Order: structure tokens, then sequence, then C-alpha cells
């Protein structure tokens, strides 16, 4: 994978990107229950990380999904509102420094077209300090 990248330990395709930029959160480990995610099935996400600065209301995530060279989805999300909506282990947004472990189950839709998808997410704080940068490639087998 590209420059300024480091693999994330665990059963996952994720890499940390922009590694030469200090990040307020370290993602130490990530594990996916069906290791290559499968369409139409549950996906269990387990993650171990560290928070070095309090993340406050107003943080946001830039998420980009790309299919080949096509910019499929590109938008920003309210970090706190998004975490609060998806019930990630009751984590209220004021995320204090410390040791975290997360377990979340999401559903991968079966209608997703087959292909090589690349995901990139950058989370920043309200004054725009880089929280973290993650990238990953997921190939869904061509049975449409
Ligand atoms: C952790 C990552 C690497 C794993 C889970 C893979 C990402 C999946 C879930 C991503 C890859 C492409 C994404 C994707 C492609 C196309 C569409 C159609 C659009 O109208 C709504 C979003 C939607 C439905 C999203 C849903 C989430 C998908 C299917
Ligand atoms: C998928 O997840 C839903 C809710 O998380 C659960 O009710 C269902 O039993 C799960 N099914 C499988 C096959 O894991």
């Amino acid at each position: 994978p590209p420059p300024n990248t480091k693999p994330i330990n665990g059963e996952s395709p994720l890499y940390q990107c922009d590694i030469l930029d200090k990040q307020l959160v370290e993602i130490k480990e990530v594990n996916l229950d069906p290791n290559p995610p499968v369409r139409g099935e549950n996906l269990t996400i387990s993650a171990n990380g560290e928070v070095f600065e309090t993340i406050e209301e107003g943080a946001y995530i830039d998420v980009e999904v790309r299919l080949g060279y096509i910019r499929l989805l590109s938008q920003t999300f309210d970090l706190c509102e998004t975490l609060e909506d998806n019930d990630i282990e009751g984590l209220s947004c004021p995320i204090e420094p410390g040791e975290y472990n997360i377990k979340k189950i999401v559903e991968i839709p079966g209608e997703v077209p087959p292909g090589k998808y690349v995901v990139v997410a950058r989370a920043y704080t309200e004054k725009d300090d880089l929280i973290t940068c993650l990238t990953g490639e997921v190939i869904f087998p061509p049975r449409l």
C-alpha cells in the first residue's frame, strides 16, 4: 500500500495512513469476524486503541469510498452524532484519554456490486487536528 502507511495488527485489511502526521488516537488492533467481509452477512468489528487527547463535540470524519477509479461516496459526518447514533458501546462523544476496546456488529448489504473497493477515512477534531487516518481494500468476489 501507498507511502506514509503502516499495517494495523489483526485480522483486517486496514492500514494507518498519514503516519508522518501525529494522530491523537492510536488504533492498535482491528479484527473482523468474517475476515474478508462477505456481502449479505453480519460483520463483527473488534478494535483496540488509545486516546491521547479528549475528543469533544464538533469532531468530524471525512469518508471516501472508491470503486476502481469511481468516487462512489464522499462526505463528512458529525463524529459525535454518528457514534451516538450507531450505539458504539455507549461511548458518549466526550472521549477522554485512555485505553479503549470496541465491539460493533454491522450488516454488509448483499446488493453491493462485485469488485475492488477502497475505503479512506480521516477523523479530525473541531480545531482540525488529525485524530486518525485509516485505509483499506476489500475485494468482493465477482458473482454479482
Ligand atoms: C471496513 C470496510 C473496509 C468494509 C466493511 C467494507 C465496506 C463496505 C461496507 C462498503 C464498500 C462500498 C460501500 C457502498 C457502496 C455503494 C453504496 C450505494 C449507495 O447508494 C449507498 C452507500 C452504499 C450502500 C455503500 C455501503 C457500504 C459499502 C458496501
Ligand atoms: C446478524 O445480526 C443481527 C443483529 O445484530 C442478529 O439479530 C442476527 O441474528 C445476526 N445473524 C447472523 C447470521 O449473524
